[PDB]
């Protein structure tokens, strides 16, 4: 990712050093009024909101390289009461107080535009997820998350396209698909195994009918085509 | 909206003339190879998509002043096969090809920040909507839509918060097109006197009910539009 590598160099040039966070840590949290720009260089995170009774809502997932901003660039105040939780074993992030970010994007407009484009990717991703759910419901949701994982992490094996993630849990897959309880995920994962679309072997999902996933997540497939054409092309 | 007025003046300063569109016209469409930045100065629009059947899906609504970009700012290519359709009688828009937007935002970072912040508001809005649907389902979505009409178009009166939007437009925004499930939810809120018809107008009489079932969109409006939130709270 050439833009992300150039942005990394720009940050280090300007004294911003990488930080390692481990699984379950909150890079930023919903109770902290100091807001941040997070450059997630490596690893997997999720945006959450925690209710007063302790229920955790999973709102969005991100993988490095990406940018997540907890405050508005102009007002420096919260864009929502959100946490950014590490779900990979480790994540590498560059943390920039929001008051400092304006200065930096101001002096290099190439990187201003790299960060702008990431917001556009979020917005359109959310719309595509909404569109697929409206058409195909929870099946579309789960098919879409399996599809993106296949594009990003898939490896061709004799067993199918293996999604090469450690501890890709049934529960985390449902959360990324907007489904909060395991009953609905089991029923759909059951149908997908029954119809021989996926298989579960060495703690990993293998995709054996990629066309089926594309069929039921058409707007997320189109999002990936439009936003990540080189990666989309590996399996089309 | 002071920031938006400054942006309008900056566009005109750089030679960009407003265009007028009418209800049901497309400001941009999903088939055009060229992408645009739309400064929607006045009016109401919706983002639409089409499945293979020819079925139209309503994805998002925008009211002036706002910024809608159909392509990525760096690559200038589509962010999605989307159309932008006018819902009000008329809309006033400024249309900027994406390559020219970058030159404009480069030269005045105040305006760069304005467009960047509007994109941040859009991102958080989508997440708030998703959070409220995930908690309260279609009731959360509908209460959220009604909550935004109340905050954006509402004025306090002795009969409640009058929605100061023409009745034609206001029925559309309350809501794929014309879901029976949505109609039943809306008419249940009316039946329960959350929103009431009186002397040719509609009045929100139970704002607390809307806030209860769209709590994340309520927080979004407090954080993103605090002065508009404050008027009615
Ligand atoms: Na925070
Ligand atoms: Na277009
Ligand atoms: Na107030």
């Amino acid at each position: 990712n050439a833009q992300a590598e150039e942005f990394k160099k720009y940050l280090e040039t300007n004294g911003i050093k990488p930080k390692q966070f481990h699984k379950k840590e909150l890079i930023f949290n919903q109770w902290d009024p100091q807001e941040y720009c997070i450059f997630l260089y490596d690893g997997i995170t999720k945006l959450t909101s925690i209710s007063e009774n302790g229920t955790i809502m999973n709102l969005q997932y991100y993988k490095g390289a990406f940018v997540i901003m907890s405050g508005f660039i102009d007002t420096e105040t919260s864009v929502g009461y959100y946490n950014l939780e590490v779900i990979s074993e480790q994540a590498t992030v560059y943390v920039i107080k929001i008051n400092e970010l304006k200065e930096l994007l101001s002096k290099n407009l190439t990187h201003f535009f790299y960060v702008f484009q990431t917001l556009q990717k979020q917005v359109s991703y959310s719309l595509a997820k909404f569109n697929d759910f409206s058409i195909n419901g929870k099946l579309g949701s789960i098919c879409g998350q399996l599809l993106i994982l296949t594009y990003v992490y898939g490896k061709e094996t004799p067993d199918g396209i293996k999604i090469t993630l450690d501890n890709l849990t049934m529960q985390e897959l449902g959360y990324s698909s907007g489904i909060a309880h395991s009953s609905a995920v089991s029923r759909i994962i059951s149908k997908l195994k029954q119809e021989k679309v996926i298989v579960y072997k060495n703690s990993c999902f293998y995709v054996q009918n990629l066309d089926y996933l594309k069929r039921y997540a058409p707007k997320l497939d189109e999002w990936f085509y439009l936003a990540c054409p080189a990666t989309w092309g590996k399996l089309n």
